[PDB]
């Protein structure tokens, strides 16, 4: 078992070399996992112990391809460095192997391409297009413009991106051609790993983007008390007091929406504190996608 380890030791040395250079290379593409994976019990791994494990719904940045079974990349989490990631074919084969084993007792798809930076989307306090909500979101946008100036892009999205259901695109106001055009734009904005914030007028609920391929960071601008909301709108004149109704319910709908559908929830009494809470979240997200050795 001496001459055998000869070839293996070298391949492992080469694999390591490629893994190292990849640390600074850019992100070819990002994926959201639909299944979990553990390298805990396997061989066939280029550099023993360098395979990355993940749970379903995790985000991965794929930098380059090693071979038909492994890609090189990292998990998007602070401190996580480059590592080997199983390829789609590899995961599918593992699915087959496990099924065979299951039958021997005689008792889809794993990755979704996603933008390299999760686009930030704001919903709440109520309906967009009006004022209470528009002004409060407009505030957060200006804050983010400065807090992350030089590393962020805030772009308006008129096209109804809520029509961008994976299945639909894989096959109404805006047209699919226009939507697809915007998704591409979103994807291309996050390419260089800069922070991407969207001002999507058609999105008031997280469910409108659940089936899409944007995997956004849904930010819930929540005003805890309904009374606070009511008063707030009233102080906008009859040009808003009339449209009052369509604002309380919309707000109440978000209020009943399960927190899981939200990534961040801004329910601070002071607007200055909402900003800082978001900045902190984005600052950590920024670190999860950037940091040391790149
Ligand atoms: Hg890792």
């Amino acid at each position: 078992e001496e001459d055998r380890e000869a070839v293996r030791r070298e391949a492992e040395r080469q694999a390591q070399a490629q893994l190292e250079k990849a640390k600074t290379k850019p992100v070819a593409f990002a994926v959201r996992t639909n299944v979990s994976y553990s390298a805990a019990h396997e061989d066939d791994v280029p550099v023993p112990g360098m395979a990355i494990s993940f749970e379903a719904k995790d985000f991965l940045h794929v930098k380059e391809k090693f071979n038909n079974d492994w890609w090189i990349g990292r998990l998007v989490k602070e401190g996580c460095e480059i590592g080997f990631i199983p390829s789609r074919v590899k995961l599918e084969n593992m699915r087959l192997q496990h099924e065979q084993r299951a039958k021997e007792f005689k008792l889809t798809p794993p990755y979704d391409v996603v933008p390299s930076m999760r686009p930030v989307v704001l919903v709440g306090p109520s309906l967009k297009g009006y004022e209470v909500t528009d002004m409060m979101q407009k505030a957060l946008f200006d804050f983010l413009k400065h807090r992350f100036e030089g590393r962020i892009s805030i772009t308006r999205v008129t096209a109804d991106i809520s029509l961008a259901k994976r299945s639909v695109l894989n096959n109404t106001r805006s047209s699919l051609a226009e939507v697809q055009s915007e998704i591409e734009r979103i994807f291309e904005l996050a390419r260089t790993l800069q922070l991407v914030v969207l001002d999507a007028d058609t999105i008031n609920h997280p469910a409108q983007l659940s089936k899409t391929s944007l995997a956004p960071i849904v930010v819930y601008v929540k005003i805890s008390s309904p009374k606070v909301l009511q008063r707030l709108i009233k102080s906008r004149g009859k040009s808003q007091a009339k449209h009052l109704n369509v604002q309380m319910v919309a707000a109440d709908k978000l209020a009943q929406c399960p927190p899981e559908l939200f990534d961040v929830i801004l329910d601070e009494n002071q607007l200055e504190d909402a900003c800082e809470h978001l900045a902190d979240y984005l600052e950590a997200y920024w670190k999860a996608t950037h940091p040391p050795s790149s």
